[PDB]
């Protein structure tokens, strides 16, 4: 009993370590695969699934499935297998050596946080464990207590104001547009120069398309109307059987649906007035350092040029005598779990744990009184 | 109850031996004859029919007719007669005293391999018996999982893809043009130099022929105008009559077959666009690894410089950015067996046999659903 | 100037005809034939290529071709031969007479309804003319403006949501698995019964079987032991040579494909699973009225009983409290036709669309923005 | 320069004529005598040779040779001497006057086509030269454009398939089996009557016995049957020398060899199973069209009752729902000839000769190419 585990349960990467470095020891997407075809060697019930790094090489013969949609989890028959993977075939540690920081998505049903308690006590026996919330340990990362998160991660987007201590839950503005989402358009606005990527094998390139090649227009009309003259912009990438694609537009229309989320159909607005309408519904005393403390975290803040589209969309929006200051740290990938690694660390933390004596007791109701 | 028999019966020549030898103890064509003349000596009922290497011997006065055409077996009343002459004649052991492990061609009519089935326990009474696929036995010849097989026989012509123990039967590309119908090519282009070869006698002299002196040329047409200066490459063969033959462009033009099937009349494309459209049938991530693994397989793969062509020509299809490697072992003839006999050597495999007991109340469809 | 030309060009098969009519005056496939033969007649440069009707009558020495796959037009200079078919050998009309309305399937590329555009006005100089999509035109021909569009064609099947005016564009989920790719299943589960039907000549039989003894099973399994006492399905088939083919299990299996994607190994779902995953991101309000409008067009919705299996797999999927009105008009085939017969035969269309002269001054780019 | 010579020259008797006749005006056997005896009189040098009509008068005393066999020309120095007395003794015509149209048969060497072709040029002297294909030539006789040639000849018998211009080369099926082998196959069944014609003046008798009193069969065991009475079936035969012979069922047994290859010990089959081998081995959707055309040519097509057996046995092996016409017309000996009359008279065949200007630069493989 030295340090504990942190196992945050991204949407669409788990990542995972322990509780004092600064670097994450298992970072490997959220995959579980079943192959489809016959298999007609001798290994007949040999390795019946794959998971995470396993069904990332082998990938063209599994039927791939993200077990978590929008930060719910929705096949617990998979999501153990995961964990299962986690604890022993990467971090190679017991469960029931070190106690276990779960991080999940707010706003999320009040089941999901019950049955991940359920399975780390009756499955795999950890001392105790507590479960956060990522929108609040971005600011721990950032070395704050003062900010509005911006936690575009890959299943959800969530803007959680905090002032001096005291979060503020009547002015989450939760939005479903997020990473994944942003894949499925992609492979719909790549169909228009003739490439059909359809199956989700082809999914996981359509995903390091975007990884590499994708960034924000600081104006949309104007790098539009620079794809005119196509001959500046069109970047090429090279895909695992050797052919080439010549993308174009779809370089930053793809992450613009961030800010035009019309584009993929939906009735809400973008990450810029799902901010502005997070503030302004905040208290007015308050209103004037949320706009000088913008934390952003997720992967899908991670494209070339977003920070300088919220700086410059939001200004648009807010009273123009005073400044907004984004603040995107050069690691904001893993701020979450930097976040986790400093709040187990603490010495103010180390009684707020659960432990399997007081949930005996006590009954799975006693982790959503937990600091909400 | 020590060892097994693998009885390779191929469409053109027996191959059988025991279960752990490198070398079948059993090489002899399947060719059934019958005499046609009037048999004037006391003999009168004397050895009615010859099988295989007497066949061989006196078929000048023999029609010999090959019992299997394109895989599919044509005639049951003579390929009982080359297995009773295998198993009696030629290996000298009991059916009854040893399992059996026959292959075939895939794609086969359902009812071929229930017919070798019913024979094998009905009339020989083997204990168990499997029938695998020659496509898959040339993995464990060349010792690999990944890959696909250019099974050139001497019936059929077949490219299966088989990716890291999951086959691909969704690409699958036959092809019916294989040794036996280059013989019949060949035939048809030494009557421009005069020499008539007809009768099924002079058919085993056209395919002594061409085991001996055709290659296949790397680049066809500067091949060709070679032969304008008809001089450096018109090699000569010593008939069985003592004559000669001055044979020149034919040595090339014959097995350019493979390649151009225009030339016989195929309305399909040659063994270079059966095994690339054989990948661009295949899933996206698993298409760089069959480039690099070109298992090549069968009699018609024996030519001087098939390796060449096949590397020369796959690379003006393939995205020129990678690798192709035709992988080529120089036993290669006798890979369908050599695989035949690893794999009953097996400990993962002596449960998959299907015993006369397990025959008899699950009937003949038990044979099909084992491994497709 | 009095009526208009509307060529719907199929994946398949041109339809082409007036605007008013209520049946197409051309209905040939789209082949364009070359002969492979030597031709030793005097009949050197005598008609080198067959289009149409001509290439469906002397199919036996002719390389057939589909110019169009999966609505992508991949051969341009035949693409323009059957045009110059179409005009003038059987529509038998000027093509600078009359106005042209061409069809398209969605989600096709840009470039390729640009291609179409500068054809129809630099080579036949057409006066006006207007691409709209295969799945708008289903609507007219029922009579409808609200359902969802079920266009299982002969190249893409594509499920379109349609309000009441509105078309929802973030929910066309498009399959690529249709009637030319349950021919080429059709061609590889009638070898296992002996029969090879290999080339492109043979391929137009296998289509005419497709269209004759195939039927669609309601449940499927129970269809399936029924083939165990095979006496009472094996309908039999009369071929151009006159032999004859014994097909039993394989009446119903060739289109379950439609239902049963991993059968030819495509890692999707079925055409009911498409139509349920295409309603389930349309909005809540507009779910119930999407429900009872299952239009239904193309020609692999003629088959027996698709009507049925839609019907009880979709109400499998739906929540059970409310109906499933599959509405499939006895007429269905030429409905993308009906519907542009309709559609060029209105009077706030005449404004609609595309002249010569709006061409020149606008570009290639004015046929994307009208009405996508 | 005003009509073309056609120079049939067969493989038993030339037919030579002029372009526009229905008649050739040179019909005599390719014979070439040598005297054998002493020749005591004063014409010691006179003429040492006698060919044609000449050799037929005087054939008791000459070493009669056919310098052609099966189609293949022997002896280069008795061929000029036909064609020396074909063009000056017969046809009475300069060589240097008017082109010629050779005809020889499908599968010759290609030395052959070459050895024909420098003759005419460097002995001769014509302006133009074009070597046809004999079984092209008998469509142009019956006037049609589809159909398989059945080309009995005197040398060779070959089914030539052609459908609607283009021929099949990759279905010839050439049989050695012709009407000279017939007469040797009558003179080993006469000799079982006590007659001995051994040399090769009675060569030319008993090809006169089979040309007058020999038929075929329609059912062969039948009409053996009925020569177990014999009385009513032996007709007597008037010999030169007075002689008389009562030949009785060798009326029917020599041209049973057509049909029965097996008689005179040929492993093959007869001309009943090589035209429908032929057949099944073009492709399907032609193989109805050339059941209704088998166009027949050749003198060995003389015989009484040959069209019915070849109509009642091919029926045999047909499929049975489809009609079987054997087309023979009532001038079919000469059908070759009178193809190469119309074909030698068109207007689109005038370019297509060879002159010796385009003979000089291109040398003697510009035959080889011209049609194949
Ligand atoms: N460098 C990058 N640029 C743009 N998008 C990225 C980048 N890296 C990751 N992403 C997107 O972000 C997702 C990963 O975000 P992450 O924060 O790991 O999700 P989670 O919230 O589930 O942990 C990926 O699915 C990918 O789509
Ligand atoms: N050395 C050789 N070179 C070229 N071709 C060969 C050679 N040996 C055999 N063949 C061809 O390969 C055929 C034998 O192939 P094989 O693999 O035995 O066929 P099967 O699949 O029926 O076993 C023979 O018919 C012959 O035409
Ligand atoms: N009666 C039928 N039953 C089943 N399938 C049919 C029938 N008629 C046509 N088909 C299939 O539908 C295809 C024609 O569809 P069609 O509507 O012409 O496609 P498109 O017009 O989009 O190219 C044909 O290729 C055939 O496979
Ligand atoms: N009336 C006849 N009946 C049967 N056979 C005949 C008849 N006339 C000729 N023949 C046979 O046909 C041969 C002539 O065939 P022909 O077509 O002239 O040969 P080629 O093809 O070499 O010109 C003769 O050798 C003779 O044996
Ligand atoms: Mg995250
Ligand atoms: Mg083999
Ligand atoms: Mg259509
Ligand atoms: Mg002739």
């Amino acid at each position: 009993e030295t340090t504990a585990l942190v196992c945050d349960n991204g949407s669409g990467l788990v990542k995972a370590g322990f509780a004092g470095d600064d670097a994450p020891r298992a970072v490997f997407p959220s995959i579980v695969g079943r192959p489809r075809h016959q298999g007609v060697m001798v290994g007949m019930g040999q390795k019946d699934s794959y998971v995470g790094d396993e069904a990332q090489s082998k990938r063209g013969i599994l039927t791939l499935k993200y077990p978590i949609e929008h930060g719910i989890i929705t096949n617990w028959d998979d999501m153990e297998k995961i964990w299962h993977h986690t604890f022993y075939n990467e971090l190679r540690v017991a469960p029931e050596e070190h106690p276990t920081l779960l991080t999940e998505a707010p706003l999320n049903p009040k089941a999901n946080r019950e049955k991940m308690t359920q399975i780390m006590f009756e499955t795999f026996n950890v001392p105790a464990m507590y479960v956060a919330i990522q929108a609040v340990l971005s600011l721990y990362a950032s070395g704050r207590t003062t900010g509005i998160v911006l936690d575009s991660g890959d299943g959800v987007t969530h803007n959680v104001p905090i002032y001096e201590g005291y979060a503020l839950p009547h002015a989450i503005m939760r939005l479903d547009l997020a990473g994944r989402d942003l894949t499925d358009y992609l492979m719909k606005i790549l169909t228009e120069r003739g490439y059909s990527f359809v199956t989700t094998a082809e999914r996981e390139i359509v995903r390091d398309i975007k990884e590499k090649l994708c960034y924000v227009a600081l104006d949309f009309e104007n790098e539009m109307a620079t794809a005119a003259s196509s001959s500046s912009l069109e970047k090429s990438y090279e895909l695992p059987d050797g052919q080439v694609i010549t993308i174009g537009n779809e370089r930053f229309r793809c992450p613009e649906t961030l800010f035009q989320p019309s584009f993929i159909g939906m009735e809400s607005a973008g990450i810029h007035e799902t901010t502005y309408n997070s503030i302004m519904k905040c208290d007015i005393d308050i209103r004037k350092d949320l706009y000088a403390n913008n934390v952003m975290s997720g992967g899908t803040t991670m494209y070339p040029g977003i920070a300088d589209r919220m700086q410059k969309e939001i200004t648009a929006l807010a009273p123009s005598t005073m400044k907004i200051k984004i603040i995107a740290p050069p690691e904001r990938k893993y701020s979450v779990w930097i976040g986790g690694s400093i709040l187990a660390s603490l010495s103010t933390f180390q009684q707020m744990w659960i432990t399997k004596q007081e949930y005996d007791e006590a009954g799975p109701s006693i982790v959503h009184r937990k600091c909400f």
